[PDB]
């Protein structure tokens, strides 16, 4: 991912002005039957599918996407995995519910999705937060730790060490206050 595109999408200033997109990055962990110690499986990312007449017309979301790929991964069916989702904005009311049937379905996949921002339609996408939840992901808002991890791992920055933005913590303690409140 180039530094231009990540910090434009995962800035953390509530303003929903030109994010129009929802990008998300993961990594997969194998759990380890014995020990404490998770294994490095993974990792990748990707973008929402803007309709489009010669693909997906009614539009294909991120998290629609990222839940088409995990087939492709071929995780050993009986075995235990961390999954991790850092997402520019949370999901919406319709794949909220999609990602916890897979979830409710696999019980050998923890999930746990890191979002900057929370898309928040105002209508069932806290609902879908909260289901999401019941299902046992952990949802959690992305603080300093996950931008830098994120911008670490997933971004071309050739060496640039990670630039927080003036306000990264204050947005993201504020975000964090709604979460908790969606939730309970
Ligand atoms: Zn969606």
């Amino acid at each position: 991912m180039d530094p231009p595109t990540f910090t434009f999408n995962f800035n953390n200033e509530p303003w929903v002005r030109g994010r129009h997109e929802t990008y998300l990055c993961y990594e997969v962990e194998r759990m380890h039957n014995d020990t404490w110690v998770l294994l490095n499986q993974r990792r990748g990312f990707l973008c929402n599918q803007a309709p489009h007449k010669h693909g997906f017309l009614e539009g294909r979301h991120a998290e629609l996407c990222f839940l088409d790929v995990i087939p492709f991964w071929k995780l050993d069916l009986d075995q235990d995995y961390r999954v991790t989702c850092f997402t520019s904005w949370s999901p919406c009311f319709s794949c909220a519910q999609e990602m916890a049937k897979f979830i409710s379905k696999n019980k050998h996949v923890s999930l746990c999705i890191f979002t900057a921002r929370i898309y928040d339609d105002q209508g069932r996408c806290q609902e879908g937060l909260r289901t999401l939840a019941e299902a046992g992901a952990k949802i959690s808002i992305m603080t300093y730790s996950e931008f830098k991890h994120c911008w670490d791992t997933f971004v071309d920055h050739q060496g640039c060490p990670f630039q927080p933005w003036d306000g990264l913590d204050e947005h993201s303690q504020d975000l964090s206050g709604r979460l908790r409140a969606i939730l309970q």
